[PDB]
């Protein structure tokens, strides 16, 4: 079976150690071909990203997802760019994230549907490459045309098997309103991660949703570095109510930033030098010393997202 | 002054003719016609759309249209440039914000603002090499806070290219007075300003008191009426050269030949409510003018010498 990336069909096994949550640019649609020197150029912010990703691929990476979709901006051409030159797959997106045009804002869910649909199965704007996931993203409550997304979203993963993955507000348990609409529609829980989940700290919360068979996006710890140790010890915790397969891990990390204020990406960096790095170097090394097995480690890593972006009719 | 950007390069003035000042190919969002060409059917269908659409505008004698789609309605100039090329009729794109800027231009300050303006008028839009003619500016209430930025850059970006402005109100409340102010804050001559949908209410104290200071009047949406009259609409254009301001006025259609940024079908809707499509200024109001006594020298003030004076890069 195979994974769609930005070079091409993949086997599950060349995937290997994989971050399910991170970007090559956080921006708007269209913005990158009309203001990249927003970025200093086009130029500086793909090398930006290949030494990036060369770094992580020295620490052990060897696929991340990117999780940015339209209205974040996406440039598959960037990301096959970035891929190629760093040596390292990239999957693509499609869905919706929290900035939709009138364009999307205005379509009904037959619509959004085919939107996705033909991001997965057809390609992205005229290049080929397919997307291997779906976002979608909430408000704490969902909104109306939100429903609407999630639900083209589950229609879409039905009918190819890809994955779904959510941007939530954890600190507002979001998940739990996503999970009822995704199966109102009839996806199965094993197709979805619940994202942005290491940002709330009742265990109930990840417990709950992990024993349903979600998987737990535990995927900004370095976020928090701006304790990321505490935000780390939830995938401790979850490894020792017996959740292992449901944890997915990441660092949420950017290249480029244009959807918030000006500068941000310099703070970002300063905090975390490591960028993508972060989890290999830092986040495995830790969960190690509190006992972890490095089996468990390579399972959350490794196996856990293989598992989940594999295309599954079930 | 001597030249004015097009989508196929420099024209000089003289070569502009018969102008509508506020047209658009498309009315979509940024990056959409590049990710989703089916809902028009096909990239291809929209074009060839488009073709005939000019084509059709030309045979009535237009020579020229300002495309004012901003980045955020999805202006695709290389859209833009194959169908200038295909109709034989100039195209000028626009640069601005309009009422949909993503996050991305939301959180800008006027100084960054600026600066994409500046590219797009003087380096490129995209890495097409096209330059804007003009700056297209939507404001809304009594202009928020973000709209005020987007004016004064506006603003900025005219008096270092010499490009106009041109804006989307509400005349209805009189919306212009409140972008003219904050753009004579700035320095702005009015005679760099056109103040849009004015038609849209015949507060005929409104239009002339703006005239009166210099600003030029968009009458710019006709036949949406035809979707108050168009008619009604028209007679707009004959109170204010019976006041003495011809010399203010710009007409346009306002028409698209394709829309994602509203409900799905109201192309359909608008199609079938004004056929003539772009040709309706000429074929429908132009005639309506000169049944109702208005002058031949008259009529080619408003649509080839108030244009060429308006678009021409000055100070
Ligand atoms: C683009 As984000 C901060 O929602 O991961
Ligand atoms: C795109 As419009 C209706 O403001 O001319
Ligand atoms: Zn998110
Ligand atoms: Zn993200
Ligand atoms: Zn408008
Ligand atoms: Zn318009």
């Amino acid at each position: 079976d195979r994974i769609n990336t930005v070079r091409g069909p993949i086997t599950i096994s060349e995937a290997g150690f994989t971050l399910t949550h991170e970007h090559i640019c956080g921006s708007s649609a269209g913005f990158l071909r009309a203001w990249p020197e927003f970025f200093g150029s086009r130029k500086a912010l793909a090398e930006k990203a290949v030494r990036g990703l060369r770094r992580a691929s020295a620490a052990g990476v060897r696929t991340i997802v990117d999780v940015s979709t339209f209205d974040l901006g996406r440039d598959v051409s960037l990301l096959a760019e970035v891929s190629r030159a760093a040596d390292v797959h990239i999957v693509a997106a499609t869905g919706l994230w929290l900035d939709p045009p009138l364009s999307m804002r205005l379509r009904s869910v037959e619509e959004l549907t085919q939107f996705f649909l033909r991001e997965i199965q057809y390609g992205i704007e005229d290049t080929g490459i397919r997307a291997g996931i779906i976002k979608v993203a909430t408000t704490g409550k969902v909104t109306p045309f939100q429903e609407l997304v999630l639900r083209a979203a589950a229609r879409a993963s039905l009918a190819t098997g890809v994955p779904v993955t959510t941007h939530t507000a954890a600190s507002q348990r979001g998940g739990e309103q996503q999970a009822a609409i995704l199966e109102s529609e009839g996806l199965s829980p094993s197709r979805v991660c619940i994202g942005h989940s290491d940002a709330a700290d009742d265990l109930s919360y990840h417990t709950a949703l992990a024993a349903r068979g979600y998987l737990i996006g535990l995927d900004s710890i370095p976020h928090s570095a701006v304790s990321w140790q505490t935000r780390a010890l939830l995938i401790k915790a979850l490894i020792d109510q017996g959740y292992t397969k449901q944890i997915l891990v990441s660092n949420d990390w950017l290249f480029g930033i244009s959807s918030y204020v000006t500068n941000i990406m310099d703070v970002m960096d300063s905090g975390n030098p490591d960028g993508m790095a972060f989890i290999p170097l830092r986040v495995i090394p830790f969960l190690r010393e509190k006992g972890i097995p490095q089996e468990t480690l390579a399972g959350i890593t490794v196996t856990n997202p293989a598992r989940f972006l594999s295309p599954t009719l079930r």
